[PDB]
């Protein structure tokens, strides 16, 4: 139908090559234009999305919704749907040295994220 052709099929889709070192910050910055606040929220969002303390999905969602002031739920869900891509590819994009990139790539493979590396590198 016509409505379906007026927007993308999946508003949450983001290809691995799109996630540069500042992709997350730019998504947040559209809602929070202040440089300091958007950077704080980027740091916090990465920590939340990583699920590091063990964290359940319900907890990730709760914390992210509060981070976004109980608004912007579509952005919140987009980030959660892409949590592995956002966390890992942001980290990888920020890694300059051979050793650090290698470490990250091995860790991604160990986490079952070969699919993301295949997307990024072909």
């Amino acid at each position: 139908g016509a409505m379906g052709k007026s927007k993308s099929q999946d508003k949450n889709y983001v290809h691995a090559r799109e996630i540069d070192a500042y992709w997350l910050q730019r998504q947040i910055g559209r809602v929070y234009p202040d440089a300091h606040i958007q950077h704080d929220k980027t740091t916090s969002a990465l920590k939340i999305l990583s699920g590091e303390p063990e964290k359940q999905l319900r907890d990730i969602e709760n914390d992210l919704m509060e981070l976004f002031d109980y608004e912007h739920h579509e952005l919140v869900q987009k980030l959660i749907e892409n949590r592995d891509k956002v966390v890992w590819l942001t980290r990888l994009a920020r890694a300059e040295s051979r050793e650090e990139r290698d470490t990250i790539e091995r860790e991604m493979a160990s986490e079952g994220l070969r699919w993301i590396l295949d997307e990024l590198y072909g």
